């Protein structure tokens, strides 16, 4: 990977680019902690 291609084997701040909007989106959206309301010792369904 010669200097003038300017590119690394995935760089650190690039992996960690990925991570870091993955994280947000969805933390945002709670969508999984509104799921997890349905489900808690419930009693039955109608």
């Amino acid at each position: 990977r010669s200097l003038l291609e300017g590119e690394i084997p995935f760089p650190p701040t690039s992996i960690l680019l990925l991570l870091a909007c993955i994280f947000l989106i969805k933390i945002l959206a709670a969508s999984a902690l509104w799921a997890a309301a349905w489900h808690g010792q419930k009693p039955g369904t109608h």
